């Protein structure tokens, strides 16, 4: 079973005995900071996952305070556990956690520099839990980080797709999940898969479905979609000279749904001129516009190997042109590219494809690693600080201000985040929220004493990320 | 609960009818293709995957029936292989009928070579060996935290040997800071426990558990910390009351080595004055085996050491060790753990012993840069088809791309062989056959539901020594 008391920096656990003596209160607060791809505005998801699966209901038990207890007794040479204090929440609270969290609405779109959710505290006898959390809590960068670089990508796609086309149609399975082998561990796919789908519809990672399910939940009866698709052992098995009938054998079995096949096996202009492009022409032609054929190159220079797959299609299947003058394969062969995209050589691409005057409709993209995998804490500065002590009855607004960096310079005191008149966001220090002189705070309690207080469905997180 | 049903990328659940009519068996490897040049690679993590994901019963009636209900839903039409899995389910009491081999885990293998191999011991579960790639290409994020791991502690004995003449100490100077970094839980103890395999020091708990429950060591424990401050426990004595802070944790963990952030307001300012004349008496007092452990977090990092570095030089009496380069008095030591990753360490160690500074004054601790930063791409692990039998016949398979030379993969069944100079070869076309029995090194592991050969992590620490150790 997961245990949160070894869920913690193993520095953290001595963090008690070296706060100020009579601290009743820590509060804390987490935010992207603002940096002086620009990732201006991040997306706020994940933090319900957080609570439910390892915060929410009884977490503290007889149990895990002696797993934990005889753990860091080797861990550290020394018995420096803070057993008591973890035995009174077992005993007080029946091994609740005694903490509110309150935190912007899920989905919310917010510029970096803000207050996303702040922890604190609610039995003076627990200052030191606040930050106990907070390597728990400052995992959810990941599913920020991950919709944040989805969307922007949902952002180019859109600009693009309307350049050459005029519609929006389909935009939301232009960028489709390949990034389940690429992570980590199954548990980072679910929530990597998850943050994903709150921009998209396509994803191969079948671990995120599971996640939202769980945890969030939909009204639809599944979160994402994907169709039937050859991998290079399906086709390579009928070996190199039977490369024709594995395409063959395989366009057959799906055909009443779209088919993704890819077609590098041994070499990916041979496929398209000739077996594609001849041998199976006849094949491509009967396919419906909703069941059509998807032709996957995986490898050579993306953006190039696309473009030549795209005009040797051309030169062998009727190519139309759609009313902003950009041309259009017909509607059972579309292709997908999905090697070696990320953020920036998506970039590439589709402005590759719009000078060459080659329109958005034909392509779809697959991202694995670079969609997953390839991102950091550090891309969005994620980051959780205490900015708010009370020690002997008296409040102290506490803050880092490092001389050698700027940035890392945190927030004072109790904080809100607050909807301004011209309709943009603040975040208001040393308690200034109170007054209102923007309105309510933002940020609601979605977290006290063990209990999920406010919950978001998933399809309510799709709509706070729609782009406008 | 877990559900293997739902654990496959969506496009292999159609790959069942797209196989050649007839298959019988499937049969597929892994390795890091052939491209700091990360020549070799450690193997490690395996074992984690085939007992917490692949053996027992993984297969009852509910998961086919969950697994049936969000396919259909899913792809939108109807290509669930429902029979496939009851097949396993009735004959084999859901337990998976394929046969894994495998390197031992700890050994160090050149690229290119293969590392395990994945096949069906029942001809009706031709499918079952690519429907389990997903779950088994992810042991690329074990081997590669192991692996870079291991290259920053070879950098870390080179310029301790020629700074320090000795080794003493180097399993403790590369400190896990990762857990926040991580994308999940599960990633924080499986990246954990991978980079404990070189090294003895973390903060990353989830590591330590992990390796209790699936490899086991004879030491009680095989990672260990110390007590050290965060920036929220100097913070809130208030600005005004750094030093406060500072005197009253030294004081607290008198007895033990500790380490405190002293770059809150003015790192500078905190070691000339603060450390430098303050409460300079509490760090002469401290015995040598806990010395205080000063740590700057901010700025440039091979910069603000050496400053920190010259400041403390000239506020306590400096010495010089066998090889001629300064060392701090046995009390005080500096850690760096603020922008490291392997690149950053190594400009850091090079550029102290510029400056005539021993390594053995610094540790460092790594956060993202050790457990996050990090892609399948960067040993180019991958797993793919290279025989299959269809209609009777064996067929070697493979894919060559025209486009790139690199990707192209290995044809037949495959075995590791080491020559009687040493150095690694893996056999193609199942040649290993004519070669005497027990030289391949692939030794099975797991076969239909049960893990057949285990290693403990003593083992694979021995297995994955550096040459100079
Ligand atoms: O290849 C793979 C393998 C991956 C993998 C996995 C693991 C490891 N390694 C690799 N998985 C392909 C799956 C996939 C990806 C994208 C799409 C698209 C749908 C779509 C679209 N909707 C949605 C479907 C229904 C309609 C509709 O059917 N439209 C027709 C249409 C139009 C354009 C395009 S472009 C590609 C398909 C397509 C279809 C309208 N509207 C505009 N654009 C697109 S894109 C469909 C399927
Ligand atoms: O601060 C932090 C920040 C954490 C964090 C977490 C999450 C997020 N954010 C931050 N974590 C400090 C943990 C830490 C790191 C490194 C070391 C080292 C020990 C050691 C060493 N030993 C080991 C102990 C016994 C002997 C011995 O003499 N021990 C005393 C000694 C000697 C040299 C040095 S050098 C630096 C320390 C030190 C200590 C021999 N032999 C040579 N090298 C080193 S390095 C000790 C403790
Ligand atoms: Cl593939
Ligand atoms: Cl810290």
């Amino acid at each position: 079973e997961f245990n949160i008391l070894l869920a913690t920096d193993s520095y953290k656990v001595t963090h008690y005995k070296q706060y100020p003596p009579n601290t009743s209160k820590v509060y804390s607060y987490f935010e992207c900071r603002e940096k002086k791809v620009k990732y201006e505005e991040t997306v706020f998801y994940g933090l319900q996952y957080i609570l439910n699966k390892y915060l929410k209901g009884k977490v503290v038990t007889k149990e895990k305070i002696q797993e934990a207890k005889d753990v860091y007794k080797e861990h550290f040479q020394d018995d420096v556990f803070n057993e008591k204090g973890w035995n009174y929440i077992l005993e007080k609270y029946d091994g609740h956690l005694p903490i509110e969290i309150k935190a912007v609405p899920e989905g919310f779109v917010i510029p970096r520099g803000n207050v996303l959710f702040t922890v604190e505290n609610t039995d003076p006898e627990c200052y030191w839990l606040t930050n106990w959390i907070e390597t728990i809590l400052v995992q959810s960068w990941y599913p920020i980080t991950v919709a944040t670089n989805s969307r922007e990508q949902k952002k180019i796609l859109a600009k693009y797709l309307l350049e050459t086309s005029g519609n929006l149609d389909g935009l939301e399975y232009k960028l489709h999940d390949f990034g389940y082998r690429g992570v980590s561990s199954q548990e980072t796919a679910g929530i990597g898969a998850s943050a994903h789908l709150v921009n998209f519809k396509g994803t191969d990672t079948v671990a995120g479905l599971a996640l939202i399910k769980k945890y969030y939940g939909t009204k639809d009866p599944v979160p994402g979609y994907s169709v039937p698709a050859a991998e290079h052992s399906t086709i390579t098995a009928w070996g190199k000279d039977h490369e024709k009938d594995a395409f063959e054998h395989i366009v057959t079995q799906f055909s009443s749904v779209p088919v993704s096949v890819v077609s590098d096996s041994y070499d990916i202009y041979n496929a398209c001129e000739k077996i594609w492009g001849e041998d199976l022409r006849h094949l491509i032609v009967s396919r419906s516009t909703q069941a059509p054929l998807i032709i996957r190159p995986d490898s050579g220079n993306p953006l190039d190997t696309v473009l030549k797959v795209l005009e040797i299609l051309g030169k062998k299947f009727p190519v139309t042109e759609n009313s902003k003058g950009y041309k259009l394969l017909p509607p059972y062969l579309r292709v997908i590219q999905g090697d070696g995209v990320d953020i920036n050589t998506l970039q590439e691409i589709v402005e590759g494809m719009k000078q060459k005057m080659w329109s958005i409709e034909n392509i779809a993209f697959g991202s694995g690693g670079g969609l997953l995998q390839k991102l950091t804490r550090d891309l969005l500065n994620c980051s959780f600080k205490c900015s708010y002590v009370v020690t002997n009855g008296l409040g102290i607004n506490v803050f880092k201000d490092p001389v050698a960096d700027p940035n890392k310079r945190s927030k004072k005191g109790r904080l809100s985040l607050h909807r301004t008149p011209a309709g943009n966001f603040v975040t208001l220090e040393e308690g200034k929220g109170d007054l209102e002189e923007y309105g309510q705070d933002l940020l609601h309690t979605v977290f006290k004493n063990g209990k999920v207080t406010k919950s978001y469905s998933f399809d309510e997180i799709r709509k706070n990320a729609q782009l406008n």
